[PDB]
């Protein structure tokens, strides 16, 4: 019931990471990074970004309970981001515009975290992390 206790916390956590990705999701400037990049009309894309991600596979990973932080998941965010400028490095602004998103992806996903998560229960999610790891 240690477990059944900590799984509530967890719940609570994924309840926030949802109504985070889904206001991510629906900001119409991160539409390119809401599904992930297709290998027909990018065919290079698995060529040269070696860990893809995007905000539905994002959704996923929460459903399989792969994230017990909210560390954890802004790292996937980070992924979103620094894919994002390996692919798209260029002098074109086509590509600048592309950055920008990614650079405000990230940036936006950081400060809501920051605003919104209480601290304590940010601490309680870590040892529940820690605490799995040392069982």
């Amino acid at each position: 019931s240690m477990e059944d206790q900590e799984e509530n916390t967890l719940r609570e956590l994924r309840l926030f990471l949802r109504d985070v990705t889904k206001r991510l999701a629906t900001d119409k400037r991160f539409n390119i990074f809401s599904k992930p990049v297709d290998i027909e009309e990018v065919s290079d894309y698995l060529e040269v970004i070696k860990e893809p991600m995007d905000l539905s596979t994002v959704i996923t990973k929460i459903d399989k309970h792969n994230y017990l932080t909210a560390k954890d998941f802004l790292k996937d965010i980070d992924l979103i981001c620094s894919n994002a400028l390996e692919y798209n490095p260029d002098k074109d602004p086509g590509d600048k515009i592309i950055r920008h998103r990614a650079c405000t992806l990230k940036d936006t996903a950081h400060a809501i975290i920051a605003a919104e998560l209480d601290p304590e229960f940010n601490k309680l999610c870590e040892e529940i992390k820690e605490a799995r790891i040392k069982r």
